[PDB]
């Protein structure tokens, strides 16, 4: 697939954690994705 590379704050740029929970959490969604931690 190449280098599809899914950075966790080892880049800190296009980071798929924390931020696709963080945009959700602010509506108010709790684990909807496996890194969602939202209460």
């Amino acid at each position: 697939h190449g280098e599809g590379t899914f950075t966790s704050d080892l880049s800190k740029q296009m980071e798929e954690e924390a931020v696709r929970c963080f945009i959700e959490c602010l509506k108010g969604i709790g684990h909807k994705y496996p890194f969602c931690h939202c209460r």
